[PDB]
C-alpha cells in the first residue's frame, strides 16, 4: 500500500496531488460508473479530508470524474469514480487521471451517527 | 422546516452531513436533472458555505448528484439535484442520496451585485 | 484580459463570483464536454485556489460544469467545461453560466514534480 505523503504535485502552485491508474482500462458510456484503482491509500494529515476532482485535460477528453469526498479517517484504496461521457475512452497504466485536492475539516456540533 | 443542526454526521472523521430524500421518487436517465426534497434548510453557521455532494455508494449505483454550493445566508430548502446516469434508480424514502460539506468562506473585495 | 477582481458577487453571503460566457453558443448532448470562453484570467490571491461550479437554476436547465480547479500561479483565461445533458442548450452572451469558488490551498510536504 503506499501513502498520500507518496503522490505528487506537478507544480509548487498545483491545488491538487495527482492521482494515477494502475490498470489500463477500457470505458464506454453504457457502462455506466467505474471505480479506477490507484493503489494508494487513505488517510489524510489531521483536520483535513480529500476531494477527487477530474483534470481539466482528462475531462475535455471524455472522461468525466465525479467528484469523491475522501474522509479523514479512510484508511482503504482511493479509487477514482469515472465515467466515458460520449465515446470510447482507454486510461494506460500510469496516465494522470485524476487530482486529490485536500480541504480543511471543519468542526460542528452535529451529532455523529 | 427543519435546520442543518439536525444533521448527522455517520463518524467522528466523516467530512460530509448526510442528507436523505424525504419522497419516493423513480428517476430514468431521459428525465434529466431532478431536484430532490431534504426538508433540511440553510442557513449556515457563520463564515462557511456548503457544498452538496455524492455518496461515492450511490454514484457507483448509477445516480449522479451534482455538486451544489449551498449559499451561508440561503433560508429555503436544501436540495439535492440528481441524475439517473444510464439506468433506471429507485429513491426510497429516507435512503442517505448525499453529502453536505461546510467550507471556510473567504473574504474578498469583489464587488458585490 | 481581465482579472478575476473584476468578477462580482451576487450578494453578500454568495459563495461564488459569477462566471458569464463571452459567447453565444449552442450545445447539444453528443458534442461532449465544451470549454466556453469568459475573458477572466488568473492567477488567484496568494494562498487560495478556485473551484468552477455550476450554478443550480442552470444545472435544472440541462447544463452540467463539470467542476474545475484553477490552480494558485495560473495565468490564462478561466474556462467553464460545461456539456447538455438530455437536450439541447442556448447559451447566450453575457449569461452567469457558472460560478467561482476561493478556497484555502493547504500546504503538504509533498514532492514537487
Ligand atoms: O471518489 C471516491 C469517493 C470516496 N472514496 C472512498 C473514500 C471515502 O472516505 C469512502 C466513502 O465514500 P463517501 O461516503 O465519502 O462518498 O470511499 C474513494 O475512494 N473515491
Ligand atoms: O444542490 C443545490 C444547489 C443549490 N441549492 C440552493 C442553495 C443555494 O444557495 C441556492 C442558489 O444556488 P446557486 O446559485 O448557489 O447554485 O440554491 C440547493 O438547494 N441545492
Ligand atoms: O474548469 C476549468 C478547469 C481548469 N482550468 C484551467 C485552470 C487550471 O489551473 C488549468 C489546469 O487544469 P487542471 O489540471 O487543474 O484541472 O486549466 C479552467 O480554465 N477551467
Amino acid at each position: 500500500k503506499q501513502p498520500i505523503s507518496k503522490l505528487t504535485r506537478a507544480t509548487p502552485g498545483s491545488a491538487g496531488l495527482d492521482l494515477c491508474s494502475t490498470s489500463h482500462t477500457v470505458l464506454t458510456p453504457e457502462m455506466g460508473p467505474q471505480a479506477l484503482s490507484t493503489g494508494i491509500y487513505g488517510p489524510l494529515p489531521p483536520n483535513t479530508f480529500g476531494l477527487i476532482l477530474g483534470r481539466s485535460s482528462i475531462t475535455m477528453k471524455g472522461l468525466q470524474v465525479y467528484p469523491g469526498v475522501i474522509d479523514n479517517d479512510y484508511t482503504g484504496e482511493i479509487k477514482i469514480m469515472a465515467k466515458a461521457v460520449n465515446n470510447i475512452v482507454t486510461v494506460s497504466q500510469g496516465n494522470r487521471i485524476a487530482q486529490l485536492i485536500l480541504l480543511p475539516l471543519i468542526e460542528t456540533d452535529n451529532k455523529v451517527q
